[PDB]
């Protein structure tokens, strides 16, 4: 008989701008294939409406009326997070596709498709060191992002003998950053990275160009965005980033598996939306498509039917023991213990050169 599969995002609400994508992202899935060893999959959708308290509950429905064997998971963490804990509580599996961190028996249940911070730092601090950066200044959010981004990089550049000369931050919705950026040109570090995403992120690049900087820039794969670049105009030209490979598939070389991957996504993308994409977010929901169809083959296998608790579980063993899946942001390998399954493949550099992402 068929197969159900769960799939929430947020089609209204402050994420929906991430959730549309996500749902394209699941058209070109559905468009590239839409079975499993023979078997046709149901897909069960909901709107979380970007609430967290809505993510839970349409979960619960999910699972406990349409019986289905999985969710792919939504737009904002904090959803992810609550959809989590429902997959926990249900023994149903749920692959995020936000970046959500469970560590620990509490997350066993779920795995976190997008790359940890860390992973993508090390790649830009990676070029800084074939790039004579001696000395890396740091403007950042006063949250939780920035938190994360600074202690990334204290974690990969002191170890490799850069001195971090600067720990400036602002909130997402200041208007300005003069005083920061002035304390951080006066110290004329080699480079200067920003913890930042979206527009705002914009605020300290204008700021070092309008106080005469002529260093390295280097921010993260959150400002890989056409509004975050027309923001930043001059200001952001030769901006150093990490990114997804899938963002520059047609510049990879033929080695990297994942050009392959990525061009089949672009493909099917094109088939059901019309358009080619641009999106790091449909791609994440390409590859949760792409691993549940690993898994689910997998736990077919087994002699466990779809849906029943038994069949749940086989598939969660499945999706957490996932080896070598080349997806398009990584190649996949889980393990029962580890939320996240992304290495060094999972990222290249690019620089923004005349508005476009160039591979480095």
């Amino acid at each position: 008989a068929d197969l159900k599969v769960g799939f929430i995002t947020s089609l209204s609400g402050p994420v929906s701008s991430l959730g549309i994508p996500y749902e394209k992202g699941m058209k070109a899935a559905i468009a590239y294939k839409s079975d499993v060893g023979g078997r046709k999959i149901q897909l069960v959708q909901l709107d979380d409406a970007s609430d967290p308290s809505t993510a839970a509950r349409n979960a619960r429905k999910m699972i406990d009326e349409d019986k289905v064997d999985v969710i792919i998971g939504t737009a904002g963490s904090p959803g992810a997070l609550a959809i989590a804990g429902v997959a926990r509580e249900t023994k149903t599996p749920l692959i995020s596709i936000a970046n959500a961190n469970l560590p620990g028996e509490e997350g066993a249940w779920m795995v976190t498709l997008p790359q940890p911070a860390p992973l993508m730092v090390s790649a830009v601090v990676e070029r800084m060191k074939k790039s004579g950066v001696k000395t890396v200044g740091y403007i950042g959010f006063s949250d939780a992002w920035g938190d994360l981004v600074y202690d990334a990089l204290q974690k990969s550049a002191e170890p490799a003998g850069i001195k971090i000369v600067s720990n400036e931050r602002y909130a997402r919705a200041d208007s300005s950053v003069t005083g920061q950026v002035l304390k951080i040109v006066a110290l004329r570090p080699d480079a200067v990275i920003t913890g930042t995403s979206g527009t705002p992120g914009a605020l300290p690049y204008l700021a070092l160009a309008e106080r005469g900087y002529k260093g390295q820039i280097y921010g993260m794969h959150a400002l890989i965005n056409p509004d975050f670049v027309r923001v930043g105009g001059a200001s952001v030209e030769g901006l150093l980033a990490p990114t997804g490979p899938v963002i520059v598939a047609e510049q990879l070389p033929s080695e990297n598996p994942i050009r392959k991957v990525s061009m089949d996504f672009r493909a099917a993308y094109q088939k059901a939306n019309g358009a080619p994409p641009t999106d790091a977010f449909s791609a994440y929901t390409f590859d949760a498509w792409l691993l549940y169809l690993d898994a689910a083959q997998r736990a077919l296998a087994t002699k466990a039917e779809p849906g029943t608790p038994q069949f749940r579980l086989a598939l969660r063993d499945a999706i957490v023991s996932t080896k070598e899946l080349v997806g398009t942001h990584s190649v996949y390998n889980f393990k029962p213990t580890d939320r996240y399954g992304s290495d060094e493949r999972s990222r290249v550099v690019v620089k923004l050169e005349k508005g476009q992402w160039k591979l480095v």
